[PDB]
């Protein structure tokens, strides 16, 4: 029985005003929630402020990316040691926006995963297939490759305490939609793939859905046995909507 | 005359403890400075804390990079609107570490310059030639090309109130250093290049030296007429050393 995790990826959205309002409203909307863990990833300059504002709540912090070095002559980079130092626990790596827009390779993302692991932070490893890969029936091949970049170079124990987020990139448009059954099939495949190396590790990995989640499909999605929560995008910017998703995850896994 | 600017590029160095200690020590060491402007660029997650620690001093804040979007579905990016909101003013763009390790193009860097000007922020445009380029006699061609990415798309007016930092990249990990005379010749070339388009704008541009600057060598660099300060790396992590540099710039440019 895995404790669910709902994480808000704020993407490139935030301000001093917005952080104060949204974190305060999240605390209020999440009052009484005990059965679903909650994390947020504001833009990096606001992590400190958000952590301090989250004091008194159960909201955990996180970040949207990390680089490979801990310190040194690396102007503009993000250090895992510094993310740990300001209080970010859940660090998104390999998001589709970075694999695409920033050409981040599977191997680079696996290096990120390793640095996070060495610092004692929790990677949120994003994986998923494109429109063409999905059409060609390559969903499993792609997800296995993206996972193997870590599994084959770092061992199954690399996944102890880790999170994977499955992004059905192929379903981004309003023309295509992933059903809970389709999502479940991919999550089961992911878990089964790790289980071939270590069944115990596979059992404890948190596999979040990273496709669009709303109040009308959350119950069904979270009703699936291998779906352990969600990495939420736009809905994370509105406290009421985000809390509905968190409560649905709590209700489903109780 | 041009009022000098000494800016500390902390690079990938910082922690809450380090920020508090360093900013406190900088406040003390720089409290008596009048004739040199000072900025610091901590790692992005520490800008807010550093800005709050600097309140009450003349230390200005800055950042080490920016991306192109103000907001939206751009996981992991840095927004100029957010840098403005948290209090950063001097934004380093095109640093040699980013042109090399992150393959940032002249054109990308010029787009970053434009977004910063749209937000009322001050670009610190880094330019400079590699070991191979220096060996090939292309110092001027390279600097001209990197500057032209902005000048030929946004005009000389884009350089109002802006800063340029010249990095002799050929001096990094080669065990060599540019002499003050060599640095001065490059700075005068950069200024003359902009002057071909607008002499007035060229006279007011702050052109910082971005090679290695140390408490020991700051005076000899700041004695040069077209060197208006420095973008300091390692010495920026020790308040005593950084203050010696600031004071050297103040003394060199003082009435
Ligand atoms: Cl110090």
């Amino acid at each position: 029985m895995r404790h669910p995790l709902v994480m808000g990826n704020w993407k490139l959205n935030g301000s001093r005003h917005m952080v104060h309002e949204l974190v305060s409203n999240l605390r209020k909307e999440l009052a009484g929630v005990a059965g679903c863990a909650v994390a947020i990833a504001p833009p990096e300059m606001y992590i400190d402020m958000a952590k301090r504002e989250a004091e008194g709540s159960h909201i955990m912090l996180g970040a949207q990316n990390v680089d490979l070095n801990l310190s040194g002559a690396f102007t503009g980079e993000t250090s895992a040691a510094m993310l740990k130092d300001i209080g970010a626990q859940y660090i998104i790596i390999g998001h589709s926006e970075r694999r695409t827009y920033h050409k981040e390779s599977d191997e680079l993302i696996a290096k990120k995963f390793a640095v996070l692991k060495e610092q004692g932070l929790t990677p949120v490893l994003c994986i998923g297939e494109t429109e063409a890969e999905n059409e060609a029936g390559k969903t499993e091949e792609v997800c296995a490759r993206q996972i193997d970049a870590v599994l084959k170079t770092q061992g199954a124990a690399a996944f102890e305490g880790a999170v994977i987020a499955y992004e059905p990139v192929w379903a981004i448009g309003t023309g295509k939609s992933a059903t809970p059954a389709q999502a479940q099939a991919v999550h089961k495949f992911i878990r089964d793939h790790i289980a071939k190396v270590d069944a115990n590790i596979a059992e404890q990995v948190i596999i979040q859905y990273g496709g669009s989640v709303n109040a009308s499909n959350a119950a069904e999605l979270f009703a699936q046995p291998d779906i352990d929560g969600a990495l939420v995008g736009g809905a994370s910017l509105k406290a009421d909507a985000f809390a509905v998703i968190v409560k649905a995850a709590e209700a489903a896994k109780q």
